[PDB]
């Protein structure tokens, strides 16, 4: 390995993890489109199994980018538009208040005030219809944004409906394989579970509990090779095969909205490259904790911009992650950490980690 990445990283990563108090993390940095991997300490304290790149970490909100991608794989066939009404793929959903709806508004959060969460009385699928028939929101459409699960994880389940595959039936079959991420879940499999890392949250050992949408909005798990993997293919989409997948990918990294220095994509949210630290420290995507912004339409959505910093944080209960990337630069990094630690602090690391290589 480059002595250049090696020392960037871990003069940067070990001091996070004390710090922060993270049992166990993985990091990737991917440089001039080569992975190089990094493993810290214990995926399960308790029977004490170290970090691998072997590894399954809880991504968390990161399942989204792949919620994205999926969602353009089905634009690019042909199966959707971002433009459809809400009702055309769910006919049940009569209340007036989804006139003016669309899955462009679902994919980006500016529904109108959709919550963060799906309740968790939401049990069966006519307790999500009634859920989203009966949800009345704050504001018009395409006018701000509010980050919520509620809203991707409905245009997950929309976006899958004309190919009449399940979502994971999908996702496996025209983005897992055919980007070979053999290693990368919905759910774990039980040939799987002795990688699977438990998560930390106050000391106890846990793992992300089912939801309704939870596969569309937070529910992939994944090993730092995979996620490498998952990086690189969004760095360069023009090397995929698969041509509704590499076109999938260039409509999630386009921009459909802007709030502040960050423009909205399809799971992905992009800055202009050169960043202001700082703008991205602070920033987004959220607010964390949760901000309501005003959005400015772009019109037409600007295609995939190489000079972007692309990203996106996710967690759960147990688990942080973060992904970062400048296409232009072909640079990249990938942290998963079992442990939920403050989102400015990934993004600082990774900040300082890039900024050192490019
Ligand atoms: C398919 C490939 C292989 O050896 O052909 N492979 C496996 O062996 C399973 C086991 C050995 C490594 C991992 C678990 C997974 C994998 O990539
Ligand atoms: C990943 C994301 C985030 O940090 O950006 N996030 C969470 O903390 C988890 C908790 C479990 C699902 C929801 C709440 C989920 C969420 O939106």
């Amino acid at each position: 390995a480059p002595q250049q990445i090696n020392d960037i990283v871990h003069r940067t990563i070990t001091p996070l993890i004390e710090q922060q108090k993270i049992p166990g993390m993985a990091v990737a940095v991917i440089y001039q489109g080569k992975p190089y991997y990094f493993t810290w300490g214990y995926a399960d304290i308790a029977k004490k199994q170290p970090v691998t790149q072997q590894t399954l970490f809880e991504l968390g909100s990161v399942s989204k980018t792949f919620t994205g991608v999926l969602g353009g794989d089905a634009i690019a066939r042909g199966e959707i538009k971002l433009s459809d009404p809400t009702t055309k793929y769910w006919p049940e959903l009569t209340a007036k208040q989804w006139n003016g709806i669309t899955l462009l508004h679902l994919a980006t959060y500016t529904a109108g005030g959709l919550p963060l969460q799906v309740p968790d009385e939401v049990k069966s699928s006519s307790d999500l219809l009634r859920f989203y028939q009966n949800w009345q929101p704050a504001w018009a459409p395409g006018t701000q944004r509010l980050y919520a699960n509620s809203s991707i994880g409905l245009f997950g389940a929309l976006a899958v409906k004309p190919s009449g595959l399940s979502f994971e039936q999908a996702m496996q079959t025209r983005v897992f394989q055919p980007l070979k991420l053999n290693h990368t879940w919905i759910n774990v499999p039980p040939a799987e579970e002795k990688n699977y890392a438990w998560g930390y949250r106050e000391g106890k050992a846990v793992h992300v509990s089912p939801g309704a949408l939870d596969a569309e909005a937070y529910g992939v798990k994944s090993t730092i090779e995979d996620m490498a993997r998952w990086v690189q293919s969004n760095l360069k989409p023009l090397d995929i095969n698969e041509k509704t997948l590499q076109q999938g990918i260039q409509l999630a990294q386009s921009r459909y909205w802007q709030t502040g220095d960050m423009y909205q994509g399809l799971g992905w949210e992009m800055l202009d490259w050169p960043v202001n630290p700082d703008s991205i420290i602070n920033g987004s995507d959220n607010k964390i904790a949760l901000a309501a912004r005003p959005v400015k339409a772009i019109t037409p959505p600007t295609p995939a911009v190489r000079a972007s910093w692309v990203h996106k944080t996710g967690a759960t209960g147990g688990f942080g992650s973060y992904v970062a990337f400048i296409p232009e630069k072909e640079l990249g990094i990938v942290m998963l950490a079992n442990k939920n630690y403050p989102n400015p602090a990934r993004v600082d690391a990774a900040w300082q980690i890039l900024n050192a290589l490019q």
